[PDB]
């Protein structure tokens, strides 16, 4: 297909950034479409290691323009730290991205309402990245919100912000008794940008609309998993933006109909960061090999990753959610060496009864229990194999398994960080 | 297709109602999956009227099972009044009507904040529904906000309540200086009814999974209009939900590659009721025309509906947000007895530039005037019927250049209120 999705699966973290870079390849665009810079995703390229937060996965490839959608909550200040340190390293950024004049703006205080929401649910915190991403979407929905388009009238964008600016610093300081953002030092900030954002813009809908018709291939890079999704997800523990395939054309304006193939990432072992109900979650020595070789540490905030067995339960959820086309396995080579390997076939509720169907809000995961199937491991080494043929048959069998669980075809697998240690069995773009 | 979606392609109330009611004929469910109690639609059978809000229009089909998804804010005392009132007219409401526990909720506090904003906002207020609509979006996004899962426990429940009412209570209170809404007031209120609620609760992802899977017509219901989008529309005098087409899987959990059919109900003149740019507005005789053959007042605030000619340009920026697969023109008789009736074809920025392409954020549309191309009216009566052939051909060469403008087919032509005086060129259920 043309449009092709690529999303995580899970609950973030599942490698999504390496999928973009690599497939991109045949692609004219990329467009994130959801999130900010609360995301982390990981490119290695030849041993040469590059983590983006708010740029596309595109950014590497001179064929390719970047594209951050609408959906996108925006930070200046994030934007200018990730173009420099691309530019130093000869990523010519301004010429290969394009921005939504329709972007929220995430400012200094979004980030000081984070951490004093944050702060006043203690016990009970959601345990978000520390970005102003929450706060940003409440002001987009609340309608009070900066957006890009607003740098288009620095005389007018100051007044407008002065106002939200009071509102906010009267909350912070009476109510959360936090300090207060300074108007004049956010102004000043942001005003000195504004010419560099304001350059980028592009009409993203329209953009998408003319690429479209000419049959050009793009493709839509997703944020943060399915199960973090803030409708579908296990709310509150969640993330303030849709997550699954929907998100799509509600961040880039591209029509629903549109959307070609959905790829959906899913990691061969589950790992979450931040609270949350997480079913299948190891607390013993196997959990700690997994966070171990799986490197697995926030690639934002540097906190460790809670790792745990595949969950296909959770991830059949995601399956309907997002109208998965295929999924691309990763981290296999993660698993080699384990006597054997687990995954969730099904979820053993409170009251006794069997299910094979997710609960909906976190308070509804409280005492379930996981029913697993566990499967021959393999000791051969699986990293870095680009072909089936190399890969054992305990290591082909907990992939058919997963098909047979799932009803969908893994369609690419990936078998270490760099871009070329991955088999791809069918190209999205060619479906 | 089996999975039609029926969407307003400007700024509301370009009769959704009656086209939902209309198609559901052969629909197993039909799914409201944006906005809440501010959508206003009219059904009329046979000379009896049914102005529905939150209520999706399925519900007077007893083969259709209605349904209110996830991205639907519900209001509690809302579905209370209209059940009520149906079931007074016969319509067993609790058996054709399921519901989504991740459904937020809207409470007394929601609307006391809706009003406060407001007032805050003086000249510059976007002229909202007065519904917490937007606030509750806020607390969503937020993830404050209570939903309808949450009634599943009412000891933490009023715990929730609490703390989220003490939060907003200090706000209403301190800051806008207006009354506080009372906490066991509203948790009393919301606890008589908590047990109908619940009692609706149906997994709707799963569900509209099922369905898919058996072939099943479903039928998606939208709310407001394309330019009151909260991402696309004219910003910040929009609604706080998406009313784009991406919106249907966001709000009801389907995949987005499910989406067979999106029909666009276009009015054949404009109407905007709230604060915005409206290029093609009229404020002389043939718009006071307009609102009057019209009846032109809001199903849900009474307040007039400001009129004015088709502005195609407008609608091109919906055809491809929403991937329209056909529209359907309504009010046609509404034009009947015009010597003349005008579309806007392109638009004149105040910079010179002619432009087919619409601005974005409300700002940007300052001095744009609109360009058009005016076309014999017709004298003959055109209400009621449901044959071309009896239309007289200014009537249908209007109808040919719409086409032309747009690049869509007019697969339906409604002629009147009642479900009956329309023309189904091309049934959606069938493409
Ligand atoms: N060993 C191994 N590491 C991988 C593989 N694919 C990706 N990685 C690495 O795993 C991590 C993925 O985490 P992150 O970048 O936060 O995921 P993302 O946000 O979805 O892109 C990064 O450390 C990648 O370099 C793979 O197949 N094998
Ligand atoms: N004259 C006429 N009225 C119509 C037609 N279709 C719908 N209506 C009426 O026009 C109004 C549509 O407004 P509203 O119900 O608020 O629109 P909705 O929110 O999209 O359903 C109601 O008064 C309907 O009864 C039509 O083709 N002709
Ligand atoms: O409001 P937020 O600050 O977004 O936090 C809410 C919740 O969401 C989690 N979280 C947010 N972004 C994440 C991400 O990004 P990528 O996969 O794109 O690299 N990967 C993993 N977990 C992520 C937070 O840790 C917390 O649990
Ligand atoms: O936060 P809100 O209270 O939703 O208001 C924001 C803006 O949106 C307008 N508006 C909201 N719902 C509308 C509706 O519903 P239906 O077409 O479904 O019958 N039809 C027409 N205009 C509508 C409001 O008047 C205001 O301009
Ligand atoms: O890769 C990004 N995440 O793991 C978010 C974080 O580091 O908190
Ligand atoms: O039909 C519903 N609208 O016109 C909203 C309103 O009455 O304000
Ligand atoms: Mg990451
Ligand atoms: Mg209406």
């Amino acid at each position: 297909g043309n449009n092709v999705v690529v999303l995580g699966t899970q609950w973030g973290d599942e490698g999504q950034g390496k999928i973009v870079d690599l497939l991109t390849e045949r692609a004219k665009y990329v467009v994130r479409y959801q999130g900010g810079h609360n995301a982390g995703h990981t490119l290695v390229i030849n041993g040469e290691k590059t983590v983006l937060h708010l740029i596309p996965s595109g950014i590497l490839r001179e064929n390719v323009t970047s594209i951050i959608g609408n959906g996108v909550v925006l930070s200046p200040a994030a934007l200018m730290k990730e173009m420099k340190e691309l530019e130093d390293r000869g990523i010519p950024v301004r010429e290969r991205l394009l921005l939504s004049e329709a972007c929220p703006l995430i400012l200094d205080y979004h980030v000081a309402l984070d951490n004093a929401r944050e702060k006043a649910r203690g016990a009970k915190a959601i345990g978000t990245t520390g970005r102003g991403i929450g706060p940003a979407y409440e002001d987009k929905v609340a309608r009070r919100g900066l957006r890009v388009g607003d740098l288009f009238d620095k005389e007018t964008f100051a007044e407008k912000l002065k106002e939200v600016m009071e509102y906010h610093n009267f909350q912070l300081v009476n109510y959360y008794k936090a300090e207060a953002v300074d108007y004049q030092k956010v102004l000043d900030d942001t005003m000195a940008v504004a010419d560099i954002l304001t350059s980028m813009v592009v009409d993203v809908s329209d953009l998408l609309d003319q690429a479209r018709q000419r049959g050009d291939f793009v493709m839509f890079e997703g944020a943060q998993g399915t199960l973090l999704d803030i409708d579908h997800g296990t709310y509150p523990y969640v993330t303030s933006s849709n997550t699954t395939a929907g998100g799509v054309a509600t961040g880039s304006g591209l029509g629903p109909r549109y959307v070609d193939y959905v790829l959906g990432i899913l990691k061969a072992y589950s790992t979450r960061v931040g609270a949350g109900p997480f079913p299948t979650e190891l607390f013993d020595e196997t959990g700690e090999f997994l966070c171990k070789q799986g490197n697995e540490f926030g690639a934002t905030t540097g906190r460790r990753r809670r790792t745990g067995w595949l969950d296909t339960v959770a991830v059949r959820r995601a399956v309907q959610l997002n109208s998965l086309s295929g999924f691309c396995l990763t981290k296999l080579d993660v698993l080699d060496g384990l006597k054997e390997v687990k995954l969730c076939v099904a979820y053993r509720m409170p009251d006794g009864r069997e299910v094979t169907t997710t609960p909906l809000a976190a308070d509804d995961w409280k005492g379930v229990e996981p029913i697993y199937e566990t499967m021959p491991g393999w000791s051969e080494s699986t990293f870095g194999v680009k072909d089936r043929s190399g890969l054992p048959q305990a290591a082909l069998n907990y992939i058919k398994r997963i098909e047979e669980l799932t009803g969908v075809p893994i369609d690419i697998i990936s078998t270490g960080p760099d871009r070329t240690e991955t088999m791809i069995l069918r190209d999205p773009f060619d479906a």
